[PDB]
């Protein structure tokens, strides 16, 4: 029911990938808006899909190391620290009231 | 250039309306979502609205007095304090590389 973003591992080493799983998308989809921090800036959009058309656009804030799933997950290698935090994912339904959810993930040092 | 909301007024008195400009839409536009807040919280999203289709839903947050308009702006009648704050647009680009303004209003007693 609820959308909710599970990050796996939620606590990733230096230089490896999280993966943002994305559970309970609603019906009635378009798109989907990913966005590093926790509320909707678009100076820091990682990535834009449009769903119908298998299309990806990156944002301001794309790296490189960003990739996006048709089923909304996004993961993120070769992670450094500043990586850690928030994400928010905006899915874009077709009517436009769309829905939110926000997830995060930890970074740490090897040693 | 930079997409930006102007209340008019900027100072409501309680019972009458502010109406939300929006200038410099950007290009290849999808449909518009409007945010009670400054963040993109679905549960007080006012409305969305498509342009291609000129369809036009309410969301959680859509109380009987708001009025969205093609070109973005949108209008808020019989304003109570509670109205007073910020307000968020989401102008939901084709390819979901969107934009983002927030403007704010405040509201007043007469006496």
């Amino acid at each position: 029911a609820k959308l909710t973003i599970e990050s796996t591992p939620f606590n990733v080493a230096e230089g490896k990938e999280v993966l943002l799983l994305v559970h309970n998308l609603p019906q009635h989809l378009f798109g989907y808006s990913w966005y590093k921090g926790e509320r909707c800036d678009g100076n820091r959009q990682i990535i834009g899909y449009v769903i119908g058309t298998q299309q990806a656009t990156p944002g301001p804030a794309y790296s490189g190391r960003e990739i996006i799933y048709p089923n909304a997950s996004l993961l993120i290698q070769n992670i450094i620290q500043n990586d850690a935090g928030f994400y928010t994912l905006h899915v874009i339904k077709s009517d436009l009231v769309n829905e939110e959810a926000t997830g995060q993930f930890r970074v740490y040092p090897e040693l």
